């Protein structure tokens, strides 16, 4: 049974309340969207989904509240299994949010920029050594490391009821902006 026990963002490594750490950053607020929308399975209890999007769900759903309202507000509009989901932002309704997640390095090349305290940069060498290392720590627990990233589609391009081809790439899927990591453990010992 899977359970998310690390995540980097913001730089630094953060222990998963086993019962994140500073909820108050927005990188946070996004890093939670993507677990949370970027993901498919419902009901630690009885999941229905894959392995990591269950403790993915279970993260969310302890540390945000309710995943099924938070995708209630923020509409699927078009999926892929990367995997990826495009919704109508909560935030805004006329535009959308592109929500991806998979294998760190390969969601790592797919980014050009980053959030840090909310606040967006480029994915410069240095960003891109933080996240190797932290990457390497992680992994290094013996613990499955995911990468997620966003990207908020321009309403002009992506207007409200926009008909997103899934197939053929109807948008872009490059040039996104990474947002953190979350490794899960496969086994628990006991409880508090
Ligand atoms: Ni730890
Ligand atoms: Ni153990
Ligand atoms: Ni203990």
């Amino acid at each position: 049974m899977m359970t998310v026990a690390h995540m980097w963002f913001d730089n630094q490594i953060h222990e998963a309340d086993t019962t994140t750490f500073d909820k108050r950053s927005p990188t946070w607020t996004a890093l939670s969207r993507i677990a949370g929308l970027c993901n498919r399975a419902v009901f630690k209890r009885d999941t229905a989904g894959d392995a990591s999007e269950s403790a993915l769900l279970k993260c969310i759903e302890l540390s945000c509240g309710s995943v099924r309202k938070m995708r209630d507000r923020n509409p699927k509009v078009a999926e892929i299994s990367y995997q990826l989901s495009i919704h109508e932002r909560e935030d805004n309704p006329q535009s959308h949010v592109l929500v991806m997640k998979g294998a760190p390095e390969r969601i790592l090349d797919r980014c050009s920029s980053i959030l840090v305290q909310g606040k967006e940069i480029p994915l410069d060498k240095e960003m891109q050594d933080a996240f190797q290392n932290a990457y390497l720590e992680l992994g290094g627990l013996g613990e499955r490391v995911l990468g997620f990233c966003q990207l908020n589609l321009p309403s002009g391009k992506f207007p409200r009821g926009f008909k997103f081809d899934t197939d053929e790439l109807n948008f872009p899927t490059e040039k996104l902006c990474f947002v953190g990591l979350m490794s899960m453990i496969d086994h628990h010992h006991h409880h508090h």
